[PDB]
């Protein structure tokens, strides 16, 4: 029985098919690390400004929706289409690594409230969760989201919680071990966060499986055959009522496009995606090395393909968020 | 239009002529100083939960309701009488003096979710605010504030909003100089937070004079006429629309008569008091060097006649909550 006007809002952020086809631009601590491998000053505010600027005018085009943070994507939100809409980022960027948890925290100038009289027609938090975690933790967390979730519900603004796994006890995300426990991880903390009481509205998630372990995909070690990672996508489908929608956590836009496949081929009906570095992350060496005209036409061309291909695999495999089961 | 629940709420913290006329005993940094002055030994967690419990079952029979703080205050909210209220408070215990700013902040394991399903009837938080600050300090205020606030709202619970004042170019806020500026401080603060944005359904806040400078009460210096004191009562009246309620600041019980007197010929119609350390503060003294049971004979007597007679001066100068400009 979700509000209106939060109706509302999810299909202003949505195609013409209910599928969220949006595009993720949020990155800034990690857009800082890309850029860093092709300059050897540090990054300036107005350098990342205009590059999110780049992408939402040459791209937004194709995109249901747009993602951006507030503290350097705002110039790229007035850019945005006319017909796309927009998530606002509202946690601050990263996690020190010096501290115990990765405990969340909103940016300090920011409320639900301020973020809807910028124009989001949603709220993002990004909550990192290790389900096998100290309660001490979790607790904080749990409380966390709940604060976040009520003042969405007073402010009448969808809440797109994502989460992303981790294991103090496995360093490496990318690694063997991580892959083996990678299902578990993401599987629960999907169950947890549907609760009520946490008033998510969407979900944004990983795929429960790395593919780069994935038999057929696998160059090196198998950690899962075909029919065990299909079954993981099931269990996923399995842990939420609410819709949910892939992040692309950095892979090839052609490694995503054939992740989207297989979750759709082993019943994971996924809603859409916010997908961000697989349709862009070749911009960010042009644009810096090469200057704005060239970065300009790199999105005019392979991010365009990139952003294209990704719609046409969309088309036949997502699901419009108003499905039910 | 308030919410039918917020009105219960409130009501639930009310005595039968709509005046708040409730016991304050969130103390826990406070509380410590106040107890370190007779014992050499850190207090511990059993110690300060067992004075509030002693509190609650000695006072709450005379007050509309109880403030209490969810980290040793949930064994007192237990013991309170069957007709008294309870507040619980959110935000972490004093401030950090090395950090600029007084920067608010919510307890870790909290929300107002769940400070709602401990049984609390309102949700109080504490605000350090100096209207003079930089505004890259302030913006953080007003935005957590908001956030609070639209909590609040979606979980349909009264939000009490404590708002003290300081600047950082006057450190000591007893003094003849903070003296002049208090009134500009309290009344500009309550202008501010009276704003629909903040959500705000009751404001706790200090009287905007230190009466200890007030002509007629000054054993020293006097900063203020009689009269002049009583245009700054009549100045805070006119500063919100909202309920608001006065705290003790930790004077004398009979300070705090004659200051509720004061307010109430002067024009300020508030509309009940929090009041804390006034009442209760030379129970504490017992406890830590008689005990327990000379602690309670203290309550039934001196403790019983301080809130008795606050009682009988509220009866003559409050007005319910419910009276419209
Ligand atoms: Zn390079
Ligand atoms: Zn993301
Ligand atoms: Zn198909
Ligand atoms: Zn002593
Ligand atoms: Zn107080
Ligand atoms: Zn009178």
């Amino acid at each position: 029985s979700k509000s209106n006007q939060k109706i509302a809002s999810i299909e202003q952020l949505s195609n013409n098919e209910g599928i969220i086809s949006a595009l993720a631009f949020d990155q800034r601590g990690a857009l800082k690390r890309m850029m860093a491998k092709h300059q050897t000053e540090e990054p300036t505010v107005a350098q990342i400004e205009q590059l999110k600027v780049l992408v939402a005018e040459e791209l937004t085009q194709y995109a249901s929706s747009i993602l951006l943070d507030p503290e350097y994507g705002l110039p790229a939100s007035d850019a945005r289409n006319k017909d796309c809409g927009l998530l606002l980022a509202y946690e601050k960027t990263g996690y020190d690594v010096n501290a115990k948890g990765r405990l969340p925290d909103c940016l300090v100038e920011w409320s639900a409230k301020r973020l809807k009289e910028q124009g989001a027609n949603a709220v993002k938090f990004l909550l990192y969760y290790d389900v096998d975690d100290a309660e001490e933790i979790n607790i904080q967390k749990k409380a966390y989201i709940e604060r976040i979730g009520s003042e969405c519900v007073a402010e009448d603004i969808p809440f797109f919680l994502e989460v992303l796994t981790y294991d103090d006890n496995i360093p490496d995300n990318g690694s063997v071990e991580f892959a083996k426990v990678k299902p578990r991880k993401v599987n629960e903390a999907m169950k947890l966060f549907s609760e009520p009481r946490f008033n998510v509205d969407v979900l944004k998630v990983e795929v429960p499986v790395n593919m780069k372990y994935v038999e057929g995909f696998a160059e090196g070690e198998v950690v899962y055959t075909k029919e065990e990672a299909a079954q993981h996508f099931k269990d996923q489908d399995a842990a939420t009522h609410l819709p949910y929608i892939y992040l692309s956590a950095g892979v090839s836009a052609e490694l995503f496009q054939e992740t989207l496949k297989f979750a759709h081929e082993a019943g994971a009906k996924f809603n859409g995606v916010l997908c961000g570095r697989a349709t862009w992350s070749g911009a960010v060496q042009v644009y810096i090395e090469q200057g704005e005209d060239a970065a300009r036409e790199w999105l005019r061309t392979t991010g365009f393909k990139n952003i294209d291909d990704l719609n046409k695999v969309l088309k036949d495999t997502a699901t419009s968020w108003k499905q039910r089961k």
